[PDB]
């Protein structure tokens, strides 16, 4: 009775920022976090370390790593179906991204820039599409896509205090851009769950600073869920 | 309702050629190979590759084919589970191993001699517990029968067996995986993950002596482990 509607767009888009503002607005409202964000306690040891490794030495370690985040993603969304709404009046727990912006933007990515070859990119899929399937549960009730130009998101990189992340390409975010604006916008991209071709989704336009000024968002976002 | 058990033993024991015998006494009776014994659809290609990737350079590709070789294994189990025995009166069945066959044998071996490093190791363990808990529940045992033989016979099977990519699959790696099965099935130092597991029969066969033509009294122990489920 928890409606669930996934924030996806690039990195540094403006994700974690949005779902906190949405977050203090309403007892109704409650996120879940990217536990990769949380890498970025027995789950942090070794996210922690495969990460270091994922930037140390991508082509050895992106199957290792897309597996676990997943795996993380969806241990964590679960628990956040327990934990909270099981009193309120209308219950709505915002994802920070999707177990399907695991597969399809960047272990995908990962894939066509060969850090994963076809094997390992079969055997992700297969384990990707097999356990979701037993699974409606974590099934998004809505998207939000919250869009932002690599212009945008590179001159927003910047600024964040993360010694791990401080180098990363624009190319890289034309990439993931591309991907996120084919799947979310455009609304091209074939995915084995088939309900993605008409799942609701919300494109926000997340370009100037909207923290000091947030509110038009915010009502789009309590428009968009009066539909759902 | 069904009773579940688990044949464990050493590559190249005979946990196919009992299994084999087994299946063929009993309609009530069926049996659930290994995934990766099938492995010498596109889990098959899948299969064939990590496989001989794994051969080559077991320090890369452990985790990979550790993760995907029990994965593999949970779903052919529930599908037997949830398909198979449809009106057996008194239903049966046997496994191929089991997922701790897959982590407390073939996961631990391949971690401790350095094919797995200590993060490789630390999120596979992560992943089983949780595989098996979302999705594996309805395969707990409720028995093991443990083929028991000495290291040796199992390298002469391999050579009959005719296995050209593990044609002299080494000595020492037979004797690695034989002192791990009798801590587990025989002693029980290696205690784990699993609560019912130290509670849970099992029956012991020493398979030294050849049996394809000759399984009756084992066939006979069996049916008696059988009874006291
Ligand atoms: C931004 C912190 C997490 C990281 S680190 C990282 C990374 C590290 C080293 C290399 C790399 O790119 C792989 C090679 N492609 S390339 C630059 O064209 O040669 C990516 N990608 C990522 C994003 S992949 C990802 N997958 C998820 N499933 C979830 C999530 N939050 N992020
Ligand atoms: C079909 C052959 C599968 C292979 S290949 C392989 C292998 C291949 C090359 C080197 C290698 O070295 C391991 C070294 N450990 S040692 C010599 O005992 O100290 C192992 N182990 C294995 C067994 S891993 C395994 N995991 C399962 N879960 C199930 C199963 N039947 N087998
Ligand atoms: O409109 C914004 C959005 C974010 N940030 C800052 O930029 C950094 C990273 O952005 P964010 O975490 O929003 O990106 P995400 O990864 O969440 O998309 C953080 O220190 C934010 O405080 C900002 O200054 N203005
Ligand atoms: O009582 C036996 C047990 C095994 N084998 C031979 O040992 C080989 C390997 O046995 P299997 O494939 O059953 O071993 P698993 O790995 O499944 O234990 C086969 O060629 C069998 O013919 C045999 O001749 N008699």
């Amino acid at each position: 009775r928890i409606k669930k509607i996934s924030i996806e767009g690039n990195i540094a888009a403006g994700k974690s920022t949005f779902v906190n503002i949405l977050k203090q607005l309403s007892e109704d409202w409650e996120v879940v976090p990217e536990p990769v964000a949380r890498w970025s306690t027995m789950e942090q040891k070794n996210g922690g370390n495969v990460l270091q490794m994922m930037y140390e030495k991508p082509e050895r370690w992106s199957f290792t790593f897309q597996t676990y985040a997943c795996l993380s993603r969806i241990r964590a969304q679960l628990a956040s179906l327990n934990g909270k709404l099981k009193d309120a009046e209308k219950p709505v727990l915002f994802f920070e991204r999707s177990v399907y912006s695991d597969r399809y933007i960047f272990a995908s990515n990962l894939y066509e820039s060969e850090s994963m070859n076809e094997t390992e990119w079969t055997i992700y899929q297969d384990w990707h599409d097999w356990m979701n399937n037993q699974f409606q549960s974590l099934e998004l009730d809505g998207i939000i896509y919250l869009q932002a130009t690599p212009e945008t998101c590179l001159h927003r990189i910047y600024l964040r205090g993360r010694n791990e992340e401080q180098g990363i390409p624009l190319e890289y975010l034309e990439k993931l851009h591309y991907k996120h604006e084919s799947w979310l916008l455009h609304r091209t991209l074939k995915t084995n769950f088939d309900y993605l071709q008409e799942v609701p989704i919300l494109t926000l336009d997340v370009n100037e600073d909207f923290k000091d000024k947030y509110e038009s968002l915010v009502e789009k976002v309590k428009e968009f869920l009066s539909t759902l």
